[PDB]
């Protein structure tokens, strides 16, 4: 269960969606999304195939192809690029080239926080916080454990989901293991089984057994 339309596992990692954007009337999300194809055009190469096609198609209705990390499924969207809604860009993004292959497991689950910690003083909410990526300089050597190494005593811009905003948002951490507790966090991290970005659920209020 992947189909790719058009074979392959790279496209445009979105990064920031300004709001009253065509890109954001169009449904694109920071982190989550990837633009795979647009008008027919599949993105697999980085180049600037994208650029020019936003502005031929300047004002008009097209067909937005966006493989969702959330969600693991594909999704057709309709966006007009424009000049006329304010803001720099035809679709008003910030965005990358790169895969998506396993983009769902690159997650850190941000469970207990101790106080004062680096964890703390970024802002980082236990339990309902997902580290679902960084951003480094070189969009390099990622895996959070890993970076909090590289980037000891350093500012370090972490993208987190939150369960109970439904939310993205960009937090800037600082790993110092001076802090005066244990771990440069000072906070617990769950990788793996259940400690994904959950799922839904369809149905509210079903009734169970437990």
């Amino acid at each position: 269960s992947v189909e790719i339309p058009g074979g392959g596992t790279e496209g445009y990692h979105v990064l920031r969606v300004q709001e009253n954007s065509p890109g954001h009337r169009a449904g694109l999300e920071p982190f989550f999304d990837f633009i795979v194809s647009i008008n027919g055009s599949r993105l697999n190469k980085d180049n600037d195939t994208l650029k020019d096609l936003l502005k031929a198609n300047v004002e008009k209705p097209v067909k937005m192809l966006i493989y969702s990390s959330k969600t693991l499924e594909l999704r057709e969207a309709s966006v007009t690029p424009s000049n006329l809604w304010g803001g720099q860009g035809l679709l008003g993004v910030s965005i990358r080239f790169c895969s998506f292959d396993g983009a769902n497991e690159n997650v850190w689950h941000v469970l207990e926080v101790e106080s004062n910690s680096p964890a703390a003083l970024a802002g980082l909410r236990p339990h309902s916080d997902y580290i679902i990526g960084a951003d480094t300089v070189m969009n390099e050597s990622e895996d959070l454990f890993s970076l909090i190494e590289t980037h000891e005593a350093k500012p370090l811009k972490l993208y987190v989901y939150n369960t109970d905003t439904d939310n993205c948002r960009e937090v800037i951490i600082t790993p110092n293991s001076a802090w005066g507790g244990e771990g440069s966090l000072g906070c617990g991290i769950g990788y793996g089984y259940l400690h994904r970005i959950p799922t839904r659920p369809f149905e509210e209020g079903k009734k169970i057994s437990l």
